[PDB]
């Protein structure tokens, strides 16, 4: 009680990042999971007193922060001080001034309880086998900037300013855009961001009139391929759901749930 404070705090600087991810890490091992929390926004300068610090004689155990991108909150706690209070003061600090991020299936049944709305759920999923995939009627080309109305087609229907974010995907040279032709017509379309060691697959699409045909598989299993032919020893993933049945897609391609959020909702 004597040594339990709790700083509010407009930006981390770095020892209060560096303990912060001490925390994350006991709750990663702990939980499976962990919430999003955007170290790279951590460390910038915002307009109110943002990210919120419980610390136990000297020891970071609890980390509220806000996010303004309606509102995301992150809330962790460490695993010794849970059922304690902890984050039932941390979000008085942020009362005075919601769509929390929960480890997957932590807190599904306490949530409801209290009026909580579920959103739908986000995944990091990880390919580490380094052995291809081993036949749909497809073909495959890389999108140059003459894509852009396939491109912006593509995301309007399966993701309901285009024009101008696919100009500057294409035009960034660590990403690339693979489109799925059947016969003469885009069906759909996968972005690469290529690193040294790894490349992440995201933003997959394909036709609502052409799903169901194993053409999303087909598309995954090209670009995994197209990625382990540059000598990366990892293909990585991030998709959104609103429902577990949509991952079996990519387990059964070798992923694996690396990190899993439900988005959960209240006011
Ligand atoms: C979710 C989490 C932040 C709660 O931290 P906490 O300090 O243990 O929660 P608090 O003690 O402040 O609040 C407890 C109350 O909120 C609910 N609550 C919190 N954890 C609960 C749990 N395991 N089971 C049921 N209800 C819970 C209950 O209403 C509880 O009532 P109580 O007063 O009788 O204890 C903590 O469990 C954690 O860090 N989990 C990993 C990250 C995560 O799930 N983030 C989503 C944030 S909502
Ligand atoms: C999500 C999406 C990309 C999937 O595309 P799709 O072409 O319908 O996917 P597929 O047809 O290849 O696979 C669907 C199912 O058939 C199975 N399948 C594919 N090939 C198979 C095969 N030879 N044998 C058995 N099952 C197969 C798959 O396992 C999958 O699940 P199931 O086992 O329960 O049946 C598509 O729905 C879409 O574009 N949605 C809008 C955007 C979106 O949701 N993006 C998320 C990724 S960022
Ligand atoms: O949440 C999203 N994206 C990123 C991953 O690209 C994710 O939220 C994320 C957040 C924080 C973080 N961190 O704290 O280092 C990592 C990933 C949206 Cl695509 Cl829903």
């Amino acid at each position: 009680p004597r040594g339990s404070m709790i700083t509010q705090v407009n930006q981390l600087d770095e020892l209060q990042l560096k303990d912060l991810k001490t925390l994350r890490a006991e709750c990663k091992k702990n939980d499976g999971s962990i919430p999003n929390l955007y170290i790279h926004i951590l460390k910038q300068h915002r307009s109110l007193p943002t990210s919120f610090l419980y610390y136990q004689n000297g020891a970071l155990i609890g980390f509220l922060s806000i996010y303004f991108f309606a509102v995301e909150v992150a809330v962790l706690v460490s695993p010794q001080y849970r059922r304690q209070g902890i984050a039932k003061q941390l979000i008085k600090e942020a009362l005075p001034l919601l769509i929390f991020s929960c480890p997957s299936r932590l807190n599904d049944n306490w949530l409801t309880s209290k009026g909580f709305t579920y959103l739908h759920s986000e995944y990091f999923m990880e390919r580490d086998d380094l052995n291809p995939i081993l036949i749909r009627p497809l073909s495959f080309r890389m999108a140059t900037l003459e894509d852009i109305p396939i491109l912006c087609g593509l995301d309007e229907v399966c993701f309901p300013d285009s024009v101008h974010r696919f100009q500057q995907i294409l035009n960034e040279r660590e990403y690339e855009i693979v489109i799925a032709m059947l016969n003469n017509h885009p069906i759909g379309k996968s972005h690469i961001r290529w690193q040294t060691k790894r490349a992440t697959l995201s933003d997959i699409a394909i036709l609502p009139k052409e799903q169901g045909k194993g053409f999303g598989s087909a598309l995954i299993a090209h670009c995994i391929n197209m990625i382990l032919s540059e000598g990366k020893s990892r293909v990585d993933l991030d998709v959104e759901t609103h429902n577990k049945k949509a991952l079996n897609l990519y387990i059964q391609l070798g992923f694996h749930i690396q990190n899993a959020c439900d988005y959960w909702s209240i006011n």
